[PDB]
């Protein structure tokens, strides 16, 4: 059972992608070689990939995509890439055409969870509560039916680049301009204030099991929630996970404001440093970090 | 100095339809176009082997396993003329995104979404677009259907009418809910309408597209334009554009509608429709003042406008 791990990436989260790879390699129970996508698109293989990892960065690669990798040697690919060209279904489509079982969500689930607009429409239709939002498409002036403060975001960029907290309606045009530099579609979310940020991990194919609830202030595991709020968070995570058809894993971020929950975002490739939120959430749930990785590889083969 | 790579064939059950559309596109496309054929075994046929395959109308075996050893740098646009799974579902689109190669048609998210009968209905219903009542049934979770038979049972990501069965009584649901799970881990159970008129509309453009006249299906007769009350024609077109806009489709789509008696329902969006010179989507825009060569030209130009200027 040979496992391929892909890390790095062209996204602004290339640095944290290599840090997550360093953690998986140490504790993954399977033989695992490392391949790295440098920040210029070209890949690094072999010991050249290990060289990029021990340096925590890789600004330039050697082989253009697709690389001369021996895909038949591996049974599972672990795409540990964050954001565009990682969590958006492009890599997953290349792997589906390779015929390789891989860790994480499929093409549809990755692309949908990546789109902050289309994911909310699916969830809102399935009864899952989400933050009030409106999509704005480039060239089309916006109709925002709610008052500031807003969050203006590119719908498919991720990595929090191009996001604007908008306090005045007159600042909206400049916020959409900044977002449209990264995507053709933008979202305008009602900023909840004050608000608590809750995160929960899911593990499984479609029908998943929820981790304990965490809270971001440091990370409080378990979060100090009343027992009814805690169950509803885990219930809404598993429901969204099911409706969207996520496979492998997801970190489901929620907002809690005035006793009301709002699903914010599903992250299909969360941080995976032994100190990141997703693996620590399942630690407190009784799933050891190496055991978490075995479950991820085994779920790919099913 | 523009050159197009046309990919056709595919592993999906629509393999022969894809080749039939490639011949039609190759005959009239106004660009130097090289043809690549995906065989039914997933292996690629390149060069004159691809053209030879186009004459047999069926390439079950291929020579090169994925990825094909093509010189991607000699192609400015890829035209994925593949139908169904591993063609319309976003996989090939995502590979072409990673290549930095402009391509015709819907992107990754729109292709995966429009192919999922369950998820596209959820987005369209959330937008107000009318859809036939349905329920998703996943492998294991027992079937909880909120309505009574008759109901069609489909795979959620079916290429074209593979594993679909009309169910007149609930006793036959389990057998129907097993021919569908041979092709997809998720199924849909839609309320069967009777009687139904099938209406189809072509859309062209990136996100904000233009609609063709509406046609009707009854081999199969294509009534262009469809014998419809005048408000019903403009509603079907506006309902195709809004759906096109919400899903963020690029390049093209053939939006199919149901008409029971007076009740209008959007059925499914087809991001890579059939493209023989006589298929509905070319015939639709043919009646709209867009000749088949001009239709192909704008499709190629719409791919270049998005990748280089958007």
């Amino acid at each position: 059972m040979r496992v391929l791990l892909i890390a790095g990436g062209v996204s602004p989260e290339h640095e944290v992608s290599l840090l997550s790879a360093e953690g998986v390699l140490r504790h993954i129970p399977f033989p695992t070689d490392l391949a790295v996508i440098a920040q210029d698109g070209r890949w690094l293989l072999g010991e050249k990939a290990l060289t990029a990892l021990e340096a925590k960065a890789a600004p330039e690669g050697e082989h253009p995509f697709p690389p001369p990798l021996s895909w038949e040697r591996y049974d599972v690919v672990f795409p540990l890439l964050h954001g565009r060209f990682g969590e958006d279904g492009t890599v997953q489509g290349f792997l589906e055409l390779l015929g390789k079982p891989y860790v994480g969500a499929g093409v549809a689930a990755s692309a949908l969870c990546m789109d902050k607009d289309l994911s909310k429409r699916v969830l809102a239709q399935a009864g899952v509560p989400v933050v009030p939002w409106v999509a704005v498409r480039k060239g089309e002036p916006p109709v925002v039916p709610f008052d500031p403060p807003f969050f203006v975001k590119p719908a498919n960029t991720g990595s929090s680049v191009g996001i604007s907290r908008v306090e005045r309606f007159q600042d909206l045009e400049a916020a959409l301009a900044l977002a449209f530099r990264y995507d053709e579609k933008a979202v305008v979310e009602k900023a909840l204030s004050p608000v608590r940020e809750l995160e929960v991990g899911v593990l499984g194919n479609v029908f998943g099991e929820a981790s304990p609830v965490g809270e971001v202030r440091e990370l409080l595991i378990p979060a100090p929630l009343d027992p009814g709020t805690q169950e509803t968070v885990q219930e809404l995570a598993l429901k969204a996970y099911k409706v969207l058809g996520v496979r492998g894993m997801a970190r489901v971020d929620f907002f809690l404001a005035e006793g009301e929950l709002y699903l914010n975002e599903l992250n299909t490739i969360p941080g995976f440093t032994p100190t990141s939120m997703y693996p620590r959430l399942f630690e407190a749930g009784g799933v050891a970090y190496p055991e978490l990785l075995r479950r991820l590889v085994e779920l790919a083969l099913t």
